[PDB]
């Protein structure tokens, strides 16, 4: 019956640290984390890559983390050009002060997710495909779009709804159910990956 909207956090990183604190997930106004010119590399070394059916949603994946396995790089040779961006220097103590710890965080999974209309996710876990998977960062890709709201459930609270636009980044605790809700128009697109402070196999029983 109510649903607690949110836009993009307009503080610093004091701010964006807390929000994803106490509410679980931040939206970043385009371009604190990826400047414009390296979203747009992305986009241009991601298209190179070979896309698969997940037939409403194409996966470009990147790195896959599979039950009882160790993080794999996979699509060489731009699947680690693109990941050299999601952990250089820059981004590592970026994340690194959002999270709040001073321990060493890992990117165990990374895929291009392209949803087109009448598309969604439908209400899951991410820690149901690996229990160590605390965070999971977002970059938006696609230009224009309808619906697709990113909507996290936390356990006895409204829902907290996202709309996000070309060049945002949304950081959200892996502890709460999420969705995609229905794209209504043209398609969606998004780099998702997920971070760890675990680098060896995914417990998840295979
Ligand atoms: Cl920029
Ligand atoms: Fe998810």
């Amino acid at each position: 019956t109510a649903e607690l909207h949110f836009r993009c956090n307009e503080g610093g990183m004091a701010d964006y640290a807390a929000q994803l604190r106490e509410v679980g997930t931040v939206m970043l106004p385009a371009y604190v984390a990826f400047d414009a010119h390296e979203l747009a590399r992305i986009d241009a070394l991601q298209a190179r890559l070979p896309e698969e059916p997940v037939h409403d949603i194409y996966v470009r994946r990147i790195m896959v983390d599979r039950a009882g396995e160790r993080p794999q790089l996979v699509n060489l040779p731009h699947s680690e050009t693109i990941l050299n961006l999601l952990g250089d220097a820059r981004r590592t103590r970026f994340f690194g002060d959002m999270f709040g710890t001073r321990a060493e965080y890992f990117i165990r999974r990374c895929q291009i997710n392209r949803m087109l209309k009448d598309s969604f996710i439908g209400m899951h876990l991410d820690a149901a495909s690996n229990p160590d998977y605390e965070f999971s960062v977002v970059i938006q890709l696609g230009r224009a779009f309808d619906g697709g709201e990113f909507v996290v459930h936390p356990q006895g609270r409204p829902p907290n709804v996202f709309a996000p636009a070309y060049g945002t980044v949304i950081v959200t605790s892996c502890a709460h159910r999420h969705e995609v809700r229905t794209v209504r128009a043209n398609e969606r697109t998004s780099l998702v990956y997920f971070y760890s402070r675990h680098n060896g196999a995914n417990r998840r029983a295979a």
